[PDB]
């Protein structure tokens, strides 16, 4: 049977390894770090999301707070908001979660972020030095599905990943950190396309090592799909319960690793942030 | 038998569109294009290509200058000579032709260049551009490899497509166009790594239904490797005394429905879609 590698608690220890960076720092005579998350509406997804940022920041040390705008705001509010966080010397993160309101453009309300505070990795700067290893800080889910692989132990030298993405945004960022000369992975990359059909991608996961689910279609991968004990990483999240794209109990019985939806690829998301929020207050 | 795809041709049809655009763009009365290059060292590739490209700016009616410098310079000089043609109002296009000498940090060079300048895309800012689908210029063979797929009409939606690098720089690019959302492709794309088994990839080749080969090791794809109407574009380079390209090109012809030559495939398209960029910058 496939071994469940729990992301939950990984992450945890993960966080118990921040903490004593974070005390260390500030026995050291610093500042505490402080993280700053903007948050504009009422989708329920990004209120849980951040809650859990901000939980996990008081677990390691970190001061936080989320700054919740309504939906009506205007693009230049939130930039004049981000300015004003970009030169608070005591803001050494901030990340805006998305998605946001339709007349707001995403693009220009994440490259507005200062580089150094951009813990979420989402300047274009930052995008640009990830491409050419040339970075301090990673995006956070696809760093997260990368600790997921190394702290396990899962071999990736020259084996066979397939990542499904439902979008360019989730998918490459995360074959980028698998294909690159060794992070990095070194690992023959294939990412899947939402218009491929199920029956082609089928083609391609029977040949991978390591499955990467990241679609947001339930049942997506299922046992025929997986060669005998590869790795499957669940990232979907779909929605009364929440579940993966993962068939979990079919694929446990092929599978030779396997991650639960929830408290798996969620909670390794939460700890690389707190990784990266002080990486950014010692830079 | 293959359709055998001529770079020149439709390099020859992207450059008279660009004469075209620089035309009228001149006859508003504007500054006519200009494009520096600098070239340092004597690699005889180097200096063909730089011909080649400057060759092609003269005909579209963009002016270049080329400026040769000895392989011993300093990485300071270099710079000095970067920054120079960075505030050089005549100048809207300029590329460092690469290799530099093993003394000179190539990505230091790289992000050198004004952004706004930066007619080849190797900045740090315009990967992030290109990335996230905010650019304006596009690095030269990844866009000439998709206009080739486009002009000829070759499918991507939803297809299989395999890119066989020779590093990251090669392979991402080209892999990013092709996942892109639709340029973009919306193409499932595998990108098989450096010293990845010959045996290895064919399983991914065989599914293919775009090989994208850019190795640089002579007969990396045989006929073995593709199925049949499959397009197969050859990016390698390579002496054995004369240039070849990855692919076997008389053993492939028979099984893929389209084959791009080397030279004179992906090679004139590099220098054409350079050409666009170029009167891109110039715009602003
Ligand atoms: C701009 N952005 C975005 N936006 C975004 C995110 C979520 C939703 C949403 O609705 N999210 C859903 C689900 C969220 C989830 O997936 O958990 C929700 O919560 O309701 C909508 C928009 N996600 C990015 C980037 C980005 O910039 N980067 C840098 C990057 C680095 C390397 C490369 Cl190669 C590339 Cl391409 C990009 C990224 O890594 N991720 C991942
Ligand atoms: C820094 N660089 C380099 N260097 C480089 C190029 C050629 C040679 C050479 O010796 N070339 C030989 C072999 C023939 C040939 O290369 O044509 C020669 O010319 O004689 C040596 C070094 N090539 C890059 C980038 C880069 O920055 N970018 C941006 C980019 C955009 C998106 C993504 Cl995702 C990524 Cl990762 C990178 C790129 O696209 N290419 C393609
Ligand atoms: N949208 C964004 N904008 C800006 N920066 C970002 O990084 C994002 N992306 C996220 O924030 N993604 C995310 C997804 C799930 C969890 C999570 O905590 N999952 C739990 C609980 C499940 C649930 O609450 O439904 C689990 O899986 O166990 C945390 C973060
Ligand atoms: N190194 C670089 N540094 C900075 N920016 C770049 O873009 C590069 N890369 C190139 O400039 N790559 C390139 C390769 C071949 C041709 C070409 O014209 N090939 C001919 C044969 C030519 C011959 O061998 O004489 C053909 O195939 O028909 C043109 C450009």
């Amino acid at each position: 049977e496939a071994v469940v590698i729990s992301g939950r608690k990984l992450a945890q220890q993960i966080k118990q390894e921040v903490r004593q960076e974070v005390e260390e720092w500030v026995a050291s005579g610093n500042k505490r770090p402080h993280l700053s998350v903007i948050l504009v509406g009422e989708n329920p997804a990004s209120h849980s999301y951040v809650l859990n940022k901000t939980r996990a920041a008081a677990v390691v040390g970190i001061n936080s707070e989320t700054i919740m705008k309504p939906a009506s705001i205007s693009e230049e509010e939130l930039l004049n908001l981000i300015n004003k966080l970009n030169n608070d010397d005591n803001v050494d993160g901030l990340l805006v979660q998305l998605p946001l309101p339709e007349h707001i453009d995403e693009r220009r309300i994440c490259n507005a972020v200062s580089p150094d505070k951009d813990v979420d990795g989402f300047h274009v700067i930052n995008v640009g030095r990830m491409c050419l290893d040339q970075y301090s800080m990673l995006p956070a889910t696809p760093w997260g599905v990368w600790e997921i692989i190394k702290r396990t132990g899962i071999p990736t030298l020259g084996k066979n990943v397939v990542v499904a993405g439902r979008s360019k945004n989730v998918g490459m960022p995360i074959a980028m950190l698998l294909h690159t000369d060794g992070p990095g992975g070194d690992a023959t990359v294939t990412i899947s396309h939402r218009y491929t059909p199920k029956e082609q991608l089928k083609k391609h996961t029977i040949l991978a090592d390591i499955v990467i689910s990241a679609a947001g279609i339930p049942n997506l991968i299922t046992a025929d799909m997986i060669k005998e004990g590869a790795a499957v990483i669940d990232v979907g999240i779909n929605r009364p319960k929440l579940v993966g794209d993962v068939d979990f109990e079919g694929v446990r019985q092929k599978a030779g690793y396997i991650t639960p939806v929830p408290g798996g690829v969620g909670p390794m998301t939460v700890a690389m942030l707190m990784k990266n929020t002080i990486i950014a207050a010692k830079k």
